[PDB]
């Protein structure tokens, strides 16, 4: 198995998965590595796995449709497994934790938004259709370019959008477009 954690690319107390070279902090795997599981198999093979026993899964789907499919098991999988490579990211870093706004010539958000909400909010089930993950999601990224206006601050949140919009058409199979 890989010495560093997957996530977060640190050294520490590391779960290991047996399907896979993996390795994870605890709460750097999502969801949080499970207390017993022998074996345990990771998110990435959880999600290889789905694929496998459903090859037609990859086919191209329509966003519309993917949105508004209800949050049953695999589609919450799906969702932790999308957060997770959001978190991947280093430069997920900035939008983790709560914001706080006072910016000269700029207003906070009416609806704040971060990563660690969005985790404890599917943690929780509180989301009932992948609408309600992906709109948290995006509304992260919304309000950080309206907030840094002109400063060139606001492109960390259109290369972290970036990440996130490649992953969801990868792991929900986006028909591919122009
Ligand atoms: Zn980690
Ligand atoms: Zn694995
Ligand atoms: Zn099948």
């Amino acid at each position: 198995n890989s010495n560093i954690c997957e996530v977060c690319n640190k050294w520490g107390r590391l779960f290991c998965c047996d399907t896979c070279p993996r390795s994870f902090h605890e709460h750097c795997h999502i969801p949080s590595v499970e207390a017993n599981k022998n074996p345990w198999s990771c998110i990435f093979c959880r999600i290889k796995t789905i694929q496998e026993r459903c090859p037609e899964s990859q086919s191209g789907h329509q966003e519309s449709e993917v949105l508004m499919r209800q949050m049953l098991p695999e589609e919450q999988l799906k969702c932790e497994f999308l957060l997770l490579k959001v978190y991947c990211d280093s430069k997920s870093c900035f939008f983790a934790s709560e914001p706080y706004y006072n910016r000269e010539g700029s207003q906070g958000p009416q609806k704040p938004m971060w990563l660690n909400k969005v985790k404890t909010s599917l943690n929780e089930q509180m989301y009932t259709r992948v609408e309600g993950f992906v709109q948290d999601m995006r509304l992260i990224f919304h309000n950080h370019k309206e907030f840094y206006r002109e400063d060139k601050f606001t492109r960390l949140g259109i290369q972290v959008q970036d990440i996130f919009e490649k992953n969801f058409r990868n792991i929900f199979a986006i028909q591919e477009t122009s």
